[PDB]
């Protein structure tokens, strides 16, 4: 039994942090996906205060303002492309759970195999005493 | 059901092996009583040299 107890326990703890890390995870996305949304809310802004320029005479303004557009544009590609990137992790750490989520059950029906061999193992030296 | 049909075996393998140690031990109480029988004879004719 020991080396099967303290392994059990010890496997057991270790999805813990995956799943902490896992939440990590989803709160990236949901970070940046919160940044790539103030972003397009941050184009439309500066959309409507360009356009807002124009009406008032104000181009130099509303010139200033397209460059804004480009940079939060470029910002959001960015932002998007670790979105995209970063999603990938989510998956493939929820597929690691899946699969030791089997694994350790099948541990815990070892120690149960492990007994029977052990015990008849004992029962022939027991055997063999006599 | 694996596991089930292979930890049957031990059941078997092990209730064979008391079964044979029963009457093993039922002999070995009945060799002491054999061996008192030749150890008093032993000595009996280291006795019957001392005379």
């Amino acid at each position: 039994e020991k080396m099967l107890e303290q392994a059990i326990l010890e496997m057991q703890e270790d999805l813990v942090q995956l799943r902490q890390g896992v939440a990590q995870a989803i709160a990236a996305q949901k970070r940046s996906e919160k940044q790539y949304n103030d972003a397009q809310n941050e184009i439309n802004k500066w959309q409507r205060n360009a356009q807002l320029a124009l009406q008032k005479g104000d181009e130099n303004l509303a010139r200033q303002a397209l460059e804004r557009k480009k940079t939060y544009t470029d910002t959001s590609a960015a932002l998007k492309a670790s979105l995209d990137t970063q999603s990938t992790q989510v998956e493939t750490l929820k597929r690691n759970l899946i699969q030791l989520e089997s694994k350790i059950s099948e541990a815990k029906t070892k120690k149960e195999m492990l007994k029977a061999r052990i015990t008849t193992a004992k029962a022939q030296e027991q055997l063999q005493g006599m």
